[PDB]
């Protein structure tokens, strides 16, 4: 399978477990999480060893905001007419015109 | 929080360290580039306290492309066209909205 499907989930996984938690996660060994940082970098390694760094960075943003999106709708409930959504999307829009033009 | 600005510049140190590594020196450590790019990401678990994880993408994204576009040109808004324009006022007007919400 792909190492940039592998690599931009444990970087939605790893950055969500660094602001989760004040007691012990159940189902995870805290060990699990020094883990996932090891394969995160492991991962990237090897998605940057075959895949064009700028390139990548293009596909890896986009799919990365959604994910995480959906992510924080589903497992943590947020909402979606919240008018921060509405700044990021601006966002989104305007680093996608640059990097075109770059 | 100034946290994100100081994320962005371990990215910095960071990536000038692998691309002087991969292009110039023979003798740089894979680690300490590694610290480099964590301190990038502590910096960012400290602002993921205060900023969501899917803005906080948007936003490192889109502070890097400025910072990063004044370095690797060696200045700010040079060769700029029409949609350019609109995409850089597009990511400082998002940020904006996003720095007046709470
Ligand atoms: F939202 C974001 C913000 C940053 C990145 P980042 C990054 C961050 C931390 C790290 F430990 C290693 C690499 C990157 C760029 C293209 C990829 F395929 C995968 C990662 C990166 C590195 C250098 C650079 F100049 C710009 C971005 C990705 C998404």
């Amino acid at each position: 399978y792909i190492y940039l499907g592998g690599a931009i989930l444990a970087e939605v996984i790893g950055t969500t477990l660094m602001k989760f938690s004040e007691g012990f996660t159940r189902l995870w060994p805290s060990v699990g999480t020094i883990i996932c940082y090891c394969a995160s970098f492991w991962l990237l390694a090897q998605t940057l060893a075959y895949i064009p760094t700028g390139i990548a960075y293009a596909i890896w943003v986009g799919v990365g905001i959604v994910l995480i999106s959906l992510l924080s709708w589903g497992f943590f409930g947020q909402r979606l007419d919240l008018p921060a959504i509405i700044g990021m999307m601006l966002i989104c829009a305007g680093v996608l015109i640059i990097n075109l033009l770059s």
